[PDB]
């Protein structure tokens, strides 16, 4: 051990390999004995695969390159497959092809391998046809999901519906062989759920101008013989009752997760009088922020238990028992859940992940309540020595409100800091805004606590996992609330004397870049920051600026424009760039439909001149968030470039990033 300036400390930890581990398992799903889930493969041109796990333990990607399993709905994109078990030939599997958005269908166990084959039509129109959250009826030879079918040439010219796709190919070049099962009544919808006797289904439904945590509606219909929905009705809900999830329970009945008592909790619904009922009344959520279809928190096993990703802050899947009430979770070294699961027999899978260790897939049997790592197994790329030791602490602001955050103070067993030296922090405001960051293993973030640099994830007012009151906190408060608890825990670390008042960062990427846009420009905590595809221009942004399922965000966030035309101007970073006093990194992806370049060259444009010190890195080939390995290399080594230049220290693997006024 010998000590080294902070941010100078050799780390094992290079840029290539956080890209290669980055991601994680996603919308698992069980099919037969066997569960599937989708994974990155970031050297693979940044597509996303199937990985299918076989009951004797064989692990293995389904589809090769080019296959691409993820879908544009709500541009974030829906459940992106559906896979059932069947007597012989394997099981039959449906999944959504990044490239044409189009709905395949293949088995994996047909002679001659996977070979998938297009399931729908094409539209020319607009952003044309996407399909999501799908649900495999062999029985009637088709595939039900939700779908988005472009009108016009504007991000909002769509419709949304559920809809009916023949599984035998008929409609891949016919769009009327489609049939629509609902009508478009709503703008956003889900995929449907089936009732066990399939006689009656569910949806949520909402419109503009509220997000589906503002309130959703959960639609039902009776699904008459020939396949048609009849009698389409409200079950429940409203503009201020957020219901993120429906279930239909095996024996029947209607389970659902509802934010109606301040917390999303789990209720017992009367599938015909929408009479609603407590199952576990606690201060914990049970379900969150559904920003794409097909979000799952819990699930209802066979034996009528109820498996669910629950608690305060951080969520862990544990088993329900709706009739003592009693909930018992998973023990294992995991302490976050992602808001994924399924069930089969008396087990529960799910992806978790911990401090240590990063996101694998879990299963939980009710019998024994054992939890086993059964998919993505994780192994160490490094001693784990290198990992930081999180520290969820909660801050005291001026008026007494707690701030939540994650501390990861510079650590490694090589190196500690000169005695009469303090660390350099880097504060981070995650993306949404209405989300949260789980405290597990992010090498992004040992990337630099490795190196001697600290890291401060901070959950600001408006994040999920808080209750309703905690989410609502941001409303008509955005670039302000965000911006000043971030500062709040800053200045706070400074003050301690934990961090280097003045080697203090901030960065995040999309509304957590707009954080740190609008930190550089409201505020003088920071020496510098870094920008990923954020909001810089508001009324650019409401002048159909960003995707449909965003177009009225800001009704949320900073009020309406029509009450509030001024903060649309304030609020703007854009409109204050020139207050930039400090160098910063902006880094985007050319193919953003949510947070279009177009924002960065109107903020380059009105500081150019100012004498700031700054960089620009764009990348075509990305959409909102950089997936292919490359783009995440230079992406983070230009970050800590940044951070080394400005905070006076020479770090080593990385090129030197050129800072231009």
């Amino acid at each position: 051990v010998s000590t080294a300036p902070y941010g100078a400390w050799q780390s094992p930890i290079d840029a290539a390999l956080v890209a290669s581990r980055s991601g994680r398992p996603a919308c698992v799903g069980a099919v037969g004995d066997e569960v599937w889930w989708v994974a990155p493969r970031p050297a693979e041109a940044g597509r996303a695969t199937l990985v299918r796990r076989r009951a004797d333990g064989a692990e293995e990607s389904a589809l090769p390159a080019p296959w691409n399993v993820r879908n544009r709905v709500f541009e974030y994109s829906g459940f992106p497959w559906a896979g059932v078990p069947r007597p012989a030939g394997g099981p039959l599997l449906v999944f959504t092809h990044f490239g044409d958005q189009r709905l395949y269908a293949f088995e994996p166990d047909a002679p001659g391998g996977a070979v998938p084959r297009p399931l729908t039509p094409v539209s020319a129109v607009g952003g044309g046809l996407r399909w999501a959250d799908p649900v495999l009826l062999p029985e009637r030879g088709e595939v039900w999901c939700m779908a988005e079918e472009f009108t016009g040439e504007g991000p909002s010219d769509v419709r949304r519906f559920l809809a009916a796709v023949p599984l035998d190919g008929s409609a891949a070049a016919d769009r009327s062989a489609v049939r629509e099962l609902s009508d478009d009544a709503h703008r956003f919808v889900t995929g449907p759920r089936l009732s066990p006797d399939g006689r009656q289904a569910v949806w949520l439904a909402w419109d503009h101008p509220r997000m589906p945590w503002e309130g959703t509606e959960l639609k039902t219909a009776r699904v008459t013989e020939d396949g048609r929905f009849a009698d389409t009705r409200t079950l429940l809900g409203g503009p201020e009752e957020a219901i993120a999830q429906a279930e239909w329970a095996p024996d029947g009945s209607l389970i659902v997760a509802t934010d109606r008592t301040g917390w999303w909790n789990l209720h017992r619904v009367d599938p015909a009088t929408g009479a609603a009922t407590q199952l576990c009344r606690r201060e914990e959520e049970f379900a969150g922020p559904l920003w794409t279809p097909g979000m799952r928190w819990f699930a209802p096993l066979a034996n009528g238990l109820i498996a669910v990703v629950h608690g305060k802050g951080a969520a862990v899947l544990g088993i329900l028992d709706p009739e003592s009430g009693e909930l018992v979770d998973a023990a294992g070294p995991w302490t976050e859940w992602a808001a994924t699961l399924t069930v089969s027999g008396t087990r529960a899978v799910g992806v978790a992940a911990s401090p240590r260790t990063a996101y694998e897939v879990v299963e939980l049997d009710t019998v024994t309540g054992r939890a086993r790592t059964i998919g993505a197994r994780h192994t160490d790329p490094v001693d784990p020595a290198y990992y930081p030791e999180p520290q969820i602490r909660t801050f005291t602001a001026p008026d007494g409100r707690e701030i939540h955050a994650h501390i990861y103070p510079p650590h490694s067993p090589d190196f500690t800091g000169p005695a009469d030296e303090l660390p350099p922090y880097v504060v981070m405001a995650h993306g949404g805004p209405t989300s949260r960051v789980p405290a597990v293993l992010d090498l992004d973030v040992a990337y630099f606590t490795s190196r001697g640099i600290g890291v401060a994830d901070v959950n600001y007012g408006g994040s999920t996992g808080y209750g309703r009151a905690y989410r609502e906190r941001l409303r008509g408060r955005w670039g302000v609330v965000d911006v000043e608890d971030c500062a709040a825990v800053a200045t706070a670390l400074a003050e301690e004397g934990t961090a280097d008042r003045a080697r203090l960062a901030v960065r995040g990427g999309a509304a957590g870049g707009w954080t740190a846009a609008s930190s550089l420009v409201s505020t003088d905590v920071y020496a510098c920051g870094t920008v990923l595809y954020p909001v810089l221009d508001l009324l650019g942004w409401a002048d159909g600026g960003t995707h449909d399922f965003e177009s009225r965000y800001l009704d949320f966030l900073i009020g309406s424009f029509e009450e509030f035309p001024e903060r649309y101007r304030d609020r703007a970073p854009l409109t204050r760039a020139d207050r930039v006093r400090v160098p910063f990194l902006l880094l985007q992806g050319l193919e953003d439909p949510v947070c279009p370049p177009e924002q960065c060259d109107r903020f380059l444009e009105a500081v150019a001149g100012c004498g700031v010190p700054h960089a620009y890195l764009s990348f075509e080939g990305e959409g909102h968030g950089f997936r292919r390995k490359e783009t995440m290399v230079r992406a983070l080594e230009a970050e800590l470039s940044l951070y080394a230049q400005v905070f006076g220290v020479e770090v080593a693997g990385v090129p030197l990033l050129k800072l231009g006024e």
